[PDB]
């Protein structure tokens, strides 16, 4: 929970996060967003981060309105940030929802081909990144969930980077990679507990590892 008074901060930051997007004023959007984000360190609540994600989410769509690129990049730019500082995947699973919604911004106000790509590319990066995440639920096991997560936070960072360029093709492949990587983790996570013989299992669990240092590297 939050103190009436930090749900009344936030939106105050808000408001002034907001109007800074609609004038194009990047660097009091920075700032903005920079206080909701250390309200939600100070609170260290969920429900508090949760509503950072959605100040910096206001402060993209609005944004997007007025065409100002340069405060989406920045609403995008904490997002991730409260992702990497997550220890917990409902974090994770609102940043990368975010995230989406962010590049979905992008595409309505800059409106390229390129943007359009760079949208279809995240959500798949937030479906990976979710059905990693449940399937880690399923298992039960912790450090099987501390992967899961591991793996949103390489998503949401590539994703930022997609965002901030979808015309770098080296941006873009990057992330092609860390979404095939995870794919590849989520399929040998099911057949390391689901196959019949072990010879597979063992070959499925040297698999995962073998996905997640890839992802790493990128």
């Amino acid at each position: 929970g939050t103190t009436e008074d930090e749900r009344r901060e936030l939106e105050k930051v808000a408001r002034k996060a907001i109007e800074a997007a609609r004038e194009g004023n990047t660097d009091e959007v920075r700032e903005q967003l920079q206080r909701a984000l250390e309200i939600a360190r100070e609170s260290g609540t969920k429900t508090a981060v949760k509503l950072a994600l959605d100040v910096a989410l206001r402060v993209a769509q609005e944004a997007a309105k007025r065409g100002n690129k340069d405060a989406i990049d920045e609403a995008a730019e904490v997002v991730v940030r409260i992702a990497e500082e997550s220890n917990n995947s409902d974090a994770l699973e609102q940043a990368l929802r975010v995230l989406e919604e962010i590049a979905k911004a992008v595409l309505k106000s800059e409106k390229t081909e390129d943007a359009k790509k760079a949208v279809k590319l995240v959500q798949e990066a937030y479906k990976a990144a979710q059905r990693a995440i449940e399937a880690a639920k399923r298992t039960g096991t912790p450090d099987v969930i501390k992967l899961a997560i591991k793996l949103a936070k390489l998503a949401a960072r590539a994703a930022l980077e997609v965002i901030k360029r979808p015309k770098s093709e080296e941006v873009n492949e990057a992330l092609k990679k860390i979404v095939k990587a995870i794919q590849e983790a989520v399929e040998s996570l099911r057949e390391a507990e689901e196959s019949g013989d072990p010879e597979k299992r063992e070959k499925a669990r040297e698999r995962v590892r073998e996905a997640v240092e890839r992802a790493e590297e990128v």
